[PDB]
Formats: C-alpha cells, sequence, structure tokens
C-alpha cells in the first residue's frame, strides 16, 4: 500500500463515472418472452426511452426527439404500456415535451398522439395506463390543469380515472376521452376485473398522502359506466392500495390495519377481509410514483411479492398451502416494481454490492438472469465500501436506522493518529428510505477517502407505520435530532474526525442540512441539493401533490403559521454555523428556485461564505450527465476546502461574502 491523509486519496470512480451510471432503471414489463423496461439516457439530456427484450437482442424504441415521461403528481412513474396487436406490439407512451399520450406500432417509427393539445402547455397528463377489458382503450389516470379565464395561468387541478381510445379519435377530440371515474382529487391504480364486470382503483383527498390514508373503492360495471361503488378497504388513518383482482368476485389489496402494509383477500360484500399472512414487515412502499406494483400473480395462483423491515426481498405466497417461501436469490432489495406471466416475474433487484439492474426469476427452477445494469464499468471490489447497518440510539431511548459506509480504498491508507472525516446523507423524500443497494455516489466518496453515514432518520418508511408518525409534526425537530444523533454517535465511537463533518441532502435532504446548520454547530460543510428554506412560500408555490404535505409535517396552516416561521432556516441565515454550497436546478416544479436564491441572498447580507450553483434545463433531481459532474467535483472540492484536504483531481471554488 501507500499511505496518505484521508480525503486525499486516489481513486479510479470519476464523477463522469456516477453521472454515467444514472440510467434510472425503472418498470419492467414481461409478456411471455419479451421483456420492455424504461431507461433513461444521461448522456443525452436525460431523457427516458422504453427498451425492447427478445432472445438477447435489446432495441431502442424511443429515438432521440422523444421522450417517455409523464407528469402527473410531477413525479410521474411508467411512461408507457405494451399493448399486443394482431402480428406484433404496439406501445404507448407520455411523451415529456407536450404530456400528450402517443401511440408507437413495431413496423412504424413515427408515434402519433391519442390524445388533444393541451390549453395551457403540459395542461392534459396521463398516467397508469391500463388495458381495458375489450381492448380498444386505455384506461388511466388523467391530471388537468385549469387554465385562467381569457400564456394561460394555472387556477386549479381537476383529475379524474379515464378512458382513451386507442384509434387517435381524441388526437383533436377532448369529447372522445371519458371520465369513467371522478370526483376525488387523486386516483392511483385502476384496475379493471377478470369478467370485466368490475373496476377497482384507490382515490383518496388533500389534507392526507396515499400513506396516510387511501381508499380502495370497487364498483360494478353496467352499460359502460360505474355503478354501486363500494370501500373494500382504507380509510382516514389508513393507507390501502394496490388493488389486484384474484378472480371475479374477491381481490387482493395491500393494508396497514394492524400498523404494517399487509396482504388482505377482500370480497365485494362481506365486511370479512382475511389477513393472509400477517407480518411485523412492509409489503409495500410509499406512493410517490405511479404505474408500479409490488405483488404479481403467476399463472398457477401463487403470489410473487416484496417484503421486509427494510430491504425488501422477493417471496413466494402459495394460497393452497398458506405458506410464504423466499427465493434464493443474491438480490436483496427489490424495487416496488414487478411483472409476471406464467412462472416468469420480473423486477428491479440490487444490493450491497449488486447495483440497481433488470432481473427475471423462474418460480419453478428458480434460475435468476442479470438482463441490463446501471453500470458496465465493474469497478473493483476493492473499492466498493461495504455497507454496515447501525442502530443509533435516539433522544428518548428510540431506535434510529442508519447505514455507515466507511472510507475503503485497497491501495492507501491514513497516518499513525488521523481520523477520516465523515458526510451525513439526509436522504430526500421525508417519507422514504435509503437502501443498501450500490450507489457510485456514495463510493465516490469513500474511495477517496471519506465515509458516509446515510440515516433512516424519523418519518423514514420501511420500518413500520409507527416509525413513519414519529415525524408527524415534528419536521425540523425530529430529523434534525436523528441525524445529529448520527453524527455524534460516530465521532462519540472514534470513528470520526469531530472537526471535519459535513451534512448532505435533496429535496427534503436540503430541508434536514439548512435546518441543521441553522440548530446546530457539529457540522463544519454543508450541501443543499434543491432544498427549502422557507415553509410558507414553499407551500404556497409548490406543485399540487405535495401542497397541504407540511399539514402534517409542521401542521394544518390556517393555524401554524407561527411554526412556519419559526422552522424555516431563511428567516435565521445568521445562526449558520458553516460554508453552504447550494445546487438548484432552473425548472425545477417541486422546490421553486426562489427557495435557494432567497437563501443565498440572505447568506449575504451577513457576510457568511457560500457558493450557489443553478442550472438550466434541469428540473427537480439532476438527470443531465454534465450536470451530475459539475456539481459532485464541487461538492468534493468544497469538501476539501472547508473541512480540510486536498482532494486529488479538482479545483476549489470561490466562496462569496
Amino acid at each position: 500500500r501507500a499511505t496518505l491523509p484521508y480525503g486525499s486519496w486516489p481513486s479510479p470512480i470519476s464523477a463522469a463515472d456516477v453521472a454515467r451510471a444514472r440510467l434510472r432503471l425503472s418498470f419492467p414489463t414481461v409478456a411471455g418472452d419479451d421483456v420492455w423496461w424504461q431507461e433513461t439516457r444521461p448522456e443525452e439530456d436525460g431523457r427516458t426511452t422504453v427498451i425492447h427484450l427478445r432472445g438477447g437482442h435489446r432495441t431502442e424504441l424511443l429515438q432521440a426527439p422523444w421522450d417517455a415521461r409523464t407528469r402527473v403528481h410531477e413525479y410521474g412513474g411508467r411512461s408507457y404500456l405494451p399493448i399486443r396487436t394482431a402480428e406484433g406490439w404496439s406501445v404507448v407512451f407520455s411523451n415529456y415535451d407536450d404530456q400528450r399520450l402517443h401511440r408507437l406500432d413495431e413496423g412504424d417509427p413515427k408515434p402519433y398522439p391519442l390524445t388533444p393539445l393541451p390549453a395551457v402547455p403540459a395542461g392534459l397528463r396521463y398516467a397508469d395506463y391500463v388495458l381495458s377489458p375489450d381492448g380498444t382503450e386505455v384506461w388511466c389516470v388523467c391530471e388537468g390543469h385549469i387554465a385562467a379565464p381569457p400564456e394561460p395561468a394555472v387556477t386549479g387541478i381537476r383529475r379524474a380515472i379515464v378512458a382513451i381510445p386507442l384509434d387517435g379519435r381524441a388526437a383533436e377530440d377532448a369529447g372522445a376521452i371519458r371520465e369513467l371515474v371522478a370526483g376525488a382529487q387523486f386516483y392511483a391504480s385502476p384496475a379493471p376485473s377478470p369478467g370485466g364486470g368490475h373496476l377497482a382503483w384507490v382515490q383518496w383527498n388533500h389534507p392526507r398522502m396515499p400513506w396516510d390514508g387511501t381508499e380502495v373503492r370497487v364498483a360494478a360495471v353496467e352499460d359502460g359506466r360505474t355503478v354501486a361503488p363500494r370501500t373494500v378497504k382504507g380509510g382516514l388513518k389508513e393507507s390501502a392500495l394496490a388493488p389486484l383482482w384474484r378472480d371475479e368476485e374477491s381481490l387482493y389489496v395491500i393494508s396497514d390495519w394492524p400498523g404494517w402494509w399487509n396482504i388482505y383477500q377482500v370480497g365485494l360484500h362481506g365486511e370479512s377481509p382475511q389477513a393472509l399472512y400477517p407480518a411485523e414487515e412492509e409489503f409495500a412502499g410509499p406512493l410517490w410514483q405511479l404505474g408500479g406494483m409490488p405483488y404479481a400473480l403467476l399463472g398457477d395462483g401463487r403470489l410473487a411479492v416484496l417484503h421486509g423491515e427494510g430491504d425488501l426481498r422477493l417471496g413466494v405466497y402459495d394460497p393452497e398451502t398458506l405458506d410464504l417461501v423466499d427465493l434464493e436469490v443474491p438480490y436483496e432489495h427489490w424495487a416496488t416494481q414487478l411483472s409476471a406471466d406464467g412462472t416468469t416475474v420480473v423486477g428491479i433487484g440490487g444490493g450491497p454490492d449488486l447495483p440497481a439492474s433488470v432481473v427475471r426469476v423462474d418460480t419453478t427452477t428458480g434460475r435468476v438472469e442479470g438482463l441490463r445494469r446501471e453500470l458496465a464499468e465493474l469497478p473493483n471490489v476493492a473499492y466498493l465500501s461495504r455497507p454496515r447497518a447501525e442502530r443509533l440510539d435516539g433522544p428518548f431511548g428510540r431506535p434510529v436506522h442508519a447505514y455507515v459506509f466507511p472510507p475503503t480504498n485497497p491501495e492507501a491508507a491514513a497516518p499513525e493518529g488521523e481520523l477520516p472525516p465523515y458526510v451525513v446523507f439526509v436522504h430526500g423524500g421525508p417519507t422514504g428510505r435509503v437502501s443498501t443497494v450500490l450507489d457510485l455516489e456514495r463510493v465516490y466518496f469513500t474511495s477517496r477517502g471519506i465515509g458516509v453515514i446515510d440515516v433512516n432518520y424519523g418519518g423514514s418508511t420501511g420500518y413500520g407505520r409507527a416509525y413513519r408518525e414519529r415525524l408527524r409534526r415534528q419536521w425540523g425537530v425530529v430529523d434534525v435530532e436523528d441525524a445529529i444523533a448520527a453524527a455524534q454517535a460516530l465521532v462519540d465511537g472514534g470513528i470520526a474526525d469531530p472537526a471535519r463533518l459535513a451534512i448532505r441532502g435533496g429535496s427534503a435532504g436540503g430541508w434536514t442540512t439548512l435546518a441543521a446548520i441553522t440548530q446546530t454547530d457539529v457540522f463544519k460543510a454543508a450541501t443543499s441539493y434543491f432544498g427549502i428554506s422557507d415553509l410558507q412560500s414553499f407551500a404556497e408555490a409548490t406543485h399540487d401533490f405535495e401542497s397541504q404535505y407540511l399539514f402534517g409535517l409542521i401542521g394544518p396552516l390556517p393555524g401554524f403559521e407561527r411554526a412556519y416561521e419559526e422552522r424555516s432556516p431563511l428567516r435565521h441565515a445568521d445562526r449558520t454555523a458553516c460554508p453552504v454550497l447550494l445546487l438548484q436546478g432552473l425548472n425545477d416544479p417541486v422546490v421553486p428556485p426562489d427557495q435557494s436564491e432567497r437563501f443565498a441572498l440572505a447568506l449575504a447580507d451577513k457576510k457568511m461564505p457560500y457558493a450557489y450553483l443553478t442550472f438550466e434545463g434541469e428540473s427537480h433531481g439532476f438527470r443531465k450527465a454534465g450536470t451530475v459532474v459539475r456539481s459532485l467535483e464541487a461538492e468534493l472540492a468544497f469538501y476539501g476546502q472547508t473541512l480540510g484536504f486536498e482532494p486529488r483531481g479538482v479545483e476549489p471554488i470561490n466562496l462569496t461574502v
């Protein structure tokens, strides 16, 4: 080996390597020997395309002009639906730029519209597509942006479950689109039943989020309309989602009635749900993106299921024997995006030393196949840091789960009496979690001598409903405390350099870093990727799906103004403890760039050292390889100058006053 001071290590993982590996493999589909999935191309302006795989030949359906990406809830999800047509496969998708739903026929390279042009630019949006029981229509969730009356301003949102005819009669007639279900503010997971005599969906309304409480409604279909609707499962304090028919007259749902997402079988009249296999393990996730299922039906009636406290692992339930048997597989964490036909299941799998990749399993033989991975340059296993799981002890004796990635490099070590700098990662979506799945973004630091700790703080999902509710009305308190607890535990344990600690985070993670900076002094450097700094202006400016989220994170708005004011870092810029690095996409519909720029102006006016980088043509979350390169090299160099080292291969940036 050699011996260099921590942080100065030389590493083969380059910022560009991390950028090129941000493929975003998502939403596989499987029909017979045909597989489909969704890939984002980071070196083509982050556009998303659909890929078809048969017999090892994998072909790209959407050439450069197109971009399969819906904007329902601004986060979208599955943007394509493969339709089986006489001698071939047609495919419908959502085109980013105009949000219209377009159709594409194998045998024709030019896709064509099926929905009208919106009144305002992307004011009609489609998602969670399903093929109607007789073909000849796509049933899907529709999101409508209402134009102010006579550059049309937008004054409201109208959502519905809607029927689009597959023959382009609606390309120039909105009167061809039919409202099947309407009346609630949020819809998801529309599910025609086997005979076609019923229709099921998930709906919820505004003060709530889909993980707070939902309703799975099923109604009969008569003369082509809905009749006799009914709730089969869920409520205000109960999140029930993913309707999956088992036969005519009976279906599967996932509900957290017992405090964990479990599987229930419910009928259409008798109010007596049967709990299949009740466990203290989550069987689903938070519904941030539409178009994904956590369970699938096999040709024989068994269920392919995802389950676990923490990482989701893949098993099979046998309703004939009531057993749940895990499939012997090298993948430790799966996304809630399964597809299945016959004995073949398909999904997105990964684990500690496996990056996310499209996987194909076979439930009779057990054969597992790896179809596509997020990165081909398979890095040397020596440079990959192995995640160590720890239960930090929180304030009232409450456990706080974390993952520790030590600085790992096989050709360097630190001098006699040095401790490594560490960065606390705050995972972004308040109601989400980080998994063990290999993330080159962490390796980029660990390989260079910088340790990482990724904290699934209170409010994180995946560890029970209670754990998730620990964050209610405590935002800017429970997350800050749990992050600080992680850093202080690493210091108390002789692991971390207490004078070189940083915090960084994404959307809510930027909120958490700014809250921590302005409430404590443990961290000596901070990076906020498009975080929130003032809560009221955020609630008033943000997009609809998250426009009353703060009512649960901080509190109901006609009433908690003083809390929105007191907790906002923007109001306390002078309490900022360390230099700050702000990163912002200029076309962000979730966190308007006002938050970052106003905070930056406040750190001036207080002669506090900051640096604020803006990127054009980038939305909420960085998609373009060049953007990731610029910001990641900036962040490494920034930690170098603020905390104390000279990182190979990047020169430091200007801090302002």
